[PDB]
């Protein structure tokens, strides 16, 4: 259909695309799969057809560093646009150019180390409720979906930092604000809506005129009115934190600006953090000796069960090859994504405007070149005597450049807390429901598709 013989005329290989919905069939296997084949075939480069949008995956580290790191600013800045998001157009992570620079500058001073730690007494309250939530199913001895259960301490734990509005999720089984939140994204290729709006962009601006989004109505203004309410709370009082750092500004952001962000932050804070807890503890389980070396490493660090610090979660090295090693096996974005903004031309190959060009970080951190037995899960690979071995642009779990993931290190640290707890009082046991080997789902989010169900043993 035109746009179609880009590649061709480029000279760059990639499977045949067809009229309209170009290489858009093969995401049937899923496109973590799509993306591993394509490596396999076509080398370590390649183009394919989002519809009518070409694509171009790369995977020299040379070419990566340039895109992600030495060209970010000039021309490779925003990520696709992906459907209709109406008010959400302002969030950081969707921001485009200058918009998204002043965001960025304006949101980052948010997770520094000083407020990291503000935030560890913080979490150090949860962490305990957390405890006693899985000391009541480990009693019946009766298997426990890890998601659930996770799931709301992460939301109590991005609520309170974020705004300082503690909300109970982990003494609420019911509770409206993890509900809420979780059906944000009814993203598949089965699911007719990502289908027509991944392959049919021409759609996306009629959408913004209905005032059709991605999140029902519902869920943006249970999450706008309470919001708009802790934003009250706040402006009524007589510690500065994300909530407040948007109110150093409102004194240049606004309402729906400030709203959109938190939305964001609600949004990751909960999903991946929960996500990855799932897949650190599948791991964990599926292998024995490893968990126990790491229930070794706290009980080394943290003796007669002592309540983590900042600083010992640091100390903690094994905790963070085991943390590694899972997101080397699962990492949640499954590829990063920037829109070429202008012509352009690096490391010996020319990249026309309009482009996006793709990292396909699944299949890079399984890649065999890199990688010795790469589907082996094998912690060591991440050991101070292994560590630079690895290439820091093979492995991207939370990208690279002025783009990459402003929630790095809450994340890693809000993941540590709740594991040495958890570990320090449980042990984690495969049941008869437990998928061996676990297998991922073929939609959008990288998700176990039957989730991850464990026996727990107290200590
Ligand atoms: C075929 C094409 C359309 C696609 N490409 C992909 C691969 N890909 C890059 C995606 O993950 N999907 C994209 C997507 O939703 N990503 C987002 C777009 C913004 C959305 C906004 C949003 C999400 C849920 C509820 C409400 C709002 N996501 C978002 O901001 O994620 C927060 C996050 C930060 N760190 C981890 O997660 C950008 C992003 C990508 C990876 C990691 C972090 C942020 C879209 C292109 C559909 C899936 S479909
Ligand atoms: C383990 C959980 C998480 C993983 C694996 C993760 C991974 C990522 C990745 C890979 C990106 C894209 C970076 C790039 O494209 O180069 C990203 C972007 C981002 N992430 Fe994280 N993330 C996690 C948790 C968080 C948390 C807790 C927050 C903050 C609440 C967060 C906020 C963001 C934002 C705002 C962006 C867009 C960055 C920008 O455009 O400036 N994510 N995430």
């Amino acid at each position: 259909t035109h746009s179609h013989g880009l590649f061709k005329k480029l000279g760059i290989p990639g499977p045949t695309p067809l009229p309209f919905l170009g290489n858009i069939l093969s995401y049937h296997k899923g496109f973590c799969m799509f993306d591993m084949e394509c490596h396999k075939k076509y080398g370590k480069v390649w183009g394919f057809y989002d519809g009518q949008q070409p694509v171009l995956a790369i995977t020299d580290p040379d070419m990566i560093k340039t895109v992600l790191v030495k060209e970010c600013y000039s021309v490779f800045t925003n990520r696709r646009p992906f459907g209709p998001v109406g008010f959400m157009k302002s969030a950081i992570s969707i921001a485009e150019d200058e918009e998204w620079k002043r965001l960025r500058s304006l949101l980052s001073p948010t997770f520094t180390s000083g407020k990291l730690k503000e935030m560890v007494p913080i979490i150090a309250q949860y962490g305990d409720v957390l405890v006693r939530n899985l000391r009541r199913e480990a009693e019946t001895g009766k298997p426990v979906t890890l998601k659930d259960v996770f799931g709301a301490y992460s939301m109590d734990v991005i609520t309170s930092t974020s705004f300082g509005v503690n909300i109970d999720s982990l003494n609420n089984p019911q509770d409206p604000f993890v509900e809420n939140t979780k059906k944000l994204l009814r993203f598949d290729f089965l699911d007719p809506f990502f289908l027509s709006i991944t392959v049919f962009p021409f759609l996306i601006p009629i959408l913004e005129v209905l005032n059709i989004c991605v999140f029902p109505r519902e869920v943006t203004n249970f999450l706008r009115k309470s919001v708009k309410r802790m934003k009250e709370s706040r402006l009524e009082d007589t510690r500065v934190d994300f909530l407040q750092l948007m109110i150093d500004s409102q004194n240049a952001l606004s309402d729906l600006e400030l709203v959109a962000q938190s939305i964001i932050f609600i949004f990751a804070g909960y999903e991946t953090t929960s996500s990855v807890l799932s897949f650190i503890m599948y791991e964990l389980a599926t292998h024995p000796d490893v968990q126990q070396k790491l229930q070794e490493e706290i009980d080394a660090v943290l003796p007669n069960k002592a309540p983590p610090t900042y600083d010992t979660v640091l100390q903690m090295e094994y905790l963070d090859m085991v943390v590694n090693e899972t997101l080397r096996l699962f990492p949640i974005a499954m590829r990063l994504e920037r829109v070429c903004k202008k012509d352009v031309e690096i490391n010996g190959m020319f990249i026309p405007k309009g482009v996006v060009v793709m990292i396909p970080s699944y299949a890079l951190h399984r890649d065999p070149k890199y990688w010795t037995e790469p589907e082996k899960f094998l912690p060591e690979r991440f050991s101070k005597k292994n560590k630079d071995n690895i290439d820091p642009y093979i492995y991207t779990p939370f990208g690279s450049g002025p783009r990459n993931c402003i929630g790095m290190r809450f994340a890693l640290m809000n993941m540590k807390l709740a594991l040495i707890r958890v570990l320090q009082n449980f042990s984690f046991k495969p049941c008869k429901e437990t998928q061996i080997p676990l297998k991922l789902s073929l939609g959008g989010l990288l998700q176990p598709e039957k989730p991850v169900v464990l026996k727990v043993e107290s200590r």
